[PDB]
């Protein structure tokens, strides 16, 4: 039988699920790791030891304990992000789509949720890999990992939270990938892992990290980067976020061991309910437990990495979407509503400004409200709403990628940048919130096809066109097809920084995706919240 | 007779001078103070002792001993510039120009030259108070002050070289006409002090100084400002340079006196010939010596006197020109000639900007230089060499004076600002200068009427609009004509900042005068500066 498939961890039972009237294998919660319960919590992963029977893969698996987003109540626009299954210690389950016939050997493609490391699941309805799978022809695997605490608590040193273990679990499933991989008909030797946000920087992190390179052949990053500045923490910001929970919740701090003594006695709610206290700042983008420079999976510093060369080099894929910044303005900055134009006065502007930059000194929050401000109409509502999405956009999405893409280009084996700035017909976000951060990401998965969703038919030809460009990038290191005949996606140089639009109209070719701000944010501010 | 007039300091004998196919009366070369000569090198002004018989006021004076521009010899475009006239220390007289018949009591304007406090003549034909005088009935008078370490060298402490001097013979200059602009026909109650580039500081010097506020009744301040970078130093910085004149020609530095016993006996070219040696950094748009916070002729600090309001209240009226930067480029930044379009290469481009602010650390220098380069095309010659000049312009005249303009209209009873942007049709200098500093002066001083310089009808219809202005503001303290049926210019607000274009084209009334890089210069940059 085609749903039945022998790995090297046992037998498993899918099931034939239908697709655009069509069916094709779904293998839907393979264990590839032990449950990460008790004693476990906050270790690293362990290989699920070998099942005797048949597994049964046929129903989604449990989503990670995470917090919830319950800001907007029945709001389909946040609850298409919270958990859609029960939620689990027990967790680290991964999804698969086989075409069917079940190919020999084609393409694999491995998604990585995003969800800033606090939370993700493999199980959304936007991550549905059906319709990528069976349009593309694709194998089209979506792994999961443990986020927060959970995930990535880290008391450096030690072997019963040292951190990162979120980013291992990932490994784990990309390794079990592998090595199972090609009893469903895809080829190890052709696994391109593509992820979103916290998904797109983890993606750049198994690039950086040696213990990955092996484990994966090409990648696609969307609207995140390894180098995001909320993407990771030192180890001493990383302890100290551990202890500043521990205290939060009467946690014996005396030793490393009581200290996980205590929070392996905790219900996963508890620590989910305290989990944001342990933040630095008052701030936006910017979450609580996430991966550490910790010197083992990161070498060194994800900077001398970058600039030493050291890390895998292949072909890469990525982009940004051009309002990365209105979805954590909404959230948790003053004067934003989902229910208005959101039109920011100064003093909100401003408020704003210190709430992104929350590391920045006051000449720092000058620099950046000067590099932001239009003078000859400073009090302009619009203006400086559209200027705080800049801000938080530019510097935790656009200029950390660029940084990223450019410092990788002159190692890699090729870059492909994209910049998505197509807005949904049928978005329920606000209009001023624009290409919001991640709403790429259905474009991806092909739900434009799905008619009952209410697209329209140029919406249908862009997702083509982009599972398309991500399929054949998979496929041959180049979202081209050959001898095709429509406009080229030019390769990203390190001379000519070209990148394509990414919307219903023409493919326009563009440079220097935002350069101007990027020269602030990668370069200048830097160097003057070093200097001061 | 007419051109016989007694003054308080003696009689004088002017002159009938043709002006636009009738005459006028022009007293020239009339002393005001005693030959600062001998012993009297580098002392403060003493009032000319009254003289017995007809003084012949019908030649121009000699000019201050200066340094003379022969970078272009024989070429116009700089000897324009140059004293037309013999050079000596005795050298403090001052012009008028008085309407013919005599007005009984009209509106008196007094022009201080300028030339960075180290140059300067009231003889210039460019100065010529005549078609001024006539053209709009007053009595115009072009007055002369020491320059170069002859005014301005300062050993704060000595009475022997106590600094500021120039300001100083300015001063007397200014009282002289007080006491005498009566008997020539001219209201000492409406005189009307106006300068440009360093005159135009002069004249926001004469307005700050208590020393001199009774002096005059209005002022009009050209691309100067008295706190322009270049337009003074402290005590510490102007003791500094004194000394380094000293070492500079083997003079004794022990002690204030011997120091001064030896520049006394220096000859005045030998002065001049080591001046440029005693500025601190290589640069451009910096001079040797120039007024000094003395705490005398200025109480306090500019800045503290502009915020507290410790200034003269009265109208004033001034304004820049579009491309104030480019004179100095082309003398001293790499990359620029009179004979080429000019196009700045990135590596000159970096070169000219710390030229530009010498006092700027490497923080601050970046900082410039991302606020002037468009990254998208940073290697754009045409570019580049606009940035420059918008630098140095904004940096050392536009927004020094917007700094100025907007403290002072807070406390001042008027404000009329201006932006010239007229490209004379006949200009000698290469097309990349643009409205080079300096040539709205010849607009001012009526010399398009004079249908011998080839100026277009247009042309002529400019400058005798702005000599219209300036008189009438000299009149009124109000540039429009009561009931006048043309556009009015108005009035510059702290909340509106309304100033207007100065072209050949109908007026335009604008607002907020470059803001966005002023804020830049006038806040951020001084503020990071101090911080790093
Ligand atoms: C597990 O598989 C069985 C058939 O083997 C079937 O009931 C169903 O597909 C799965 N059970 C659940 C949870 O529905
Ligand atoms: C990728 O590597 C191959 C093998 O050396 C090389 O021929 C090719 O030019 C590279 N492609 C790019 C654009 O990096
Ligand atoms: C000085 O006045 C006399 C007449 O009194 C006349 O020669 C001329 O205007 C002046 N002298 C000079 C320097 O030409
Ligand atoms: C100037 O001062 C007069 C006298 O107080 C006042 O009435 C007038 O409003 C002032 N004009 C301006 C615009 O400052
Ligand atoms: C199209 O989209 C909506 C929103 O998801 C969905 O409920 C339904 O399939 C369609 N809307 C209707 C009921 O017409
Ligand atoms: C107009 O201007 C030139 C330049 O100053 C001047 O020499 C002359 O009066 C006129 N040019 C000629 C000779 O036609
Ligand atoms: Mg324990
Ligand atoms: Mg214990
Ligand atoms: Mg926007
Ligand atoms: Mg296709
Ligand atoms: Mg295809
Ligand atoms: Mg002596
Ligand atoms: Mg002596
Ligand atoms: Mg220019
Ligand atoms: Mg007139
Ligand atoms: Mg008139």
């Amino acid at each position: 039988s085609e749903l039945l498939v022998n790995t090297k961890s046992g037998k498993v039972m899918g099931t034939r699920v239908p697709v655009l009237s069509s069916h094709i294998s779904a293998f839907l919660g393979i264990p590839f790791a032990e449950p990460p319960v008790g004693n476990m919590r906050f270790r690293r992963p362990e290989p699920k030891k070998p099942w005797s029977g048949v597994w049964n893969a046929s129903t989604y698996p449990n989503n990670c304990q995470q917090y919830v987003d319950e800001q907007f109540p029945g709001f389909s626009g946040s609850e298409m992000w919270n958990p859609n299954r029960e939620m689990s210690e027990d967790c680290l389950y991964l999804n698969i789509w086989v075409p069917s016939p079940r190919p020999k050997s084609t393409t694999v493609m491995v998604w990585i949720y995003g969800g800033g490391f606090y939370s993700g699941s493999s199980t959304l309805d936007v991550y549905n890999g059906k319709y990528l799978a069976y349009t593309e022809e694709v194998v089209l695997v979506s792994l999961s990992y443990r986020v927060g605490a959970f995930g990535f608590l880290a008391l450096h040193g030690s072997q019963e939270a040292p951190g990162n273990v979120g980013l291992l679990d990932q490994r784990m499933a990309l390794q079990w990938v592998h090595d199972n991989i090609q009893f469903f008909g895809g080829d190890p030797k052709t696994v391109t892992i593509f992820g979103e946000s916290a998904g797109g920087a983890s993606v750049g992190m198994h690039i950086l990290s040696p213990g990955s390179r092996d484990l994966f052949r090409r990648a696609i990053l969307q609207s995140g980067s390894p180098n995001c500045p909320w993407a990771s923490v030192s180890v001493a910001e990383g302890r100290r976020r551990a202890v500043e929970l521990g205290r939060n919740l009467n946690c014996n701090l005396n030793s490393d061991e009581e200290l996980i003594h205590c929070l392996r006695e905790k219900k996963p709610q508890e620590l989910i309910d305290v989990e944001w206290n342990v933040l630095p700042f008052d701030s936006i983008f910017r979450f609580s437990f996430v991966p550490v420079i910790d010197g083992e999976f990161f070498p060194t510093s994800l900077e001398s990495m970058l600039n030493s060369g050291n890390f895998k080099k292949t072909q890469i894929l990525l982009g940004v979407n051009k309002d990365e910044g209105s979805f954590f303005l909404l959230y948790g900055a003053p004067g934003f509503s989902k229910d208005s134009e959101s039109k920011i006065s100064r003093e909100d502007f401003m408020s704003g400004v210190k709430l992104s930059v929350p590391h920045a000194n006051d000449l720092g929050l000058d620099a950046v409200t000067l590099q932001y401000t239009d003078w000859m109409d400073d009090n302009n509502g619009i203006k400086n709403r559209d200027g705080l999405d800049d801000i938080v956009g530019d510097h935790n999405v656009i200029c950390p990628l660029m940084h990223f893409v450019n410092k990788y280009t002159k190692f890699g084996n090729g870059t492909y940048l994209y910049f998505f700035n197509h807005r949904a017909s049928n978005l329920v976000w606000p209009e001023w919130m624009g290409v919001i951060h991640g709403y790429e990401i259905e474009f991806v998965f092909g739900l434009p096809l799905v008619k009952e969703l209410n697209y329209t038919a140029e919406e249908e030809a862009l997702s083509r066109r982009i599972m398309h460009y991500w399929a054949t990038f998979a496929k041959t290191g180049n979202p081209n097809e050959p001898h095709s005949q429509e406009s080229k996606w030019p390769l990203f140089t390190t001379k000519e920084q070209k990148f394509i639009d990414l919307n219903t109209e023409p493919m326009k070719v563009h440079q220097r995706l935002r350069v101007q701000m990027c020269v602030f944010w990668n370069q200048f501010l830097p160097k003057l919240l070093n200097a001061t």
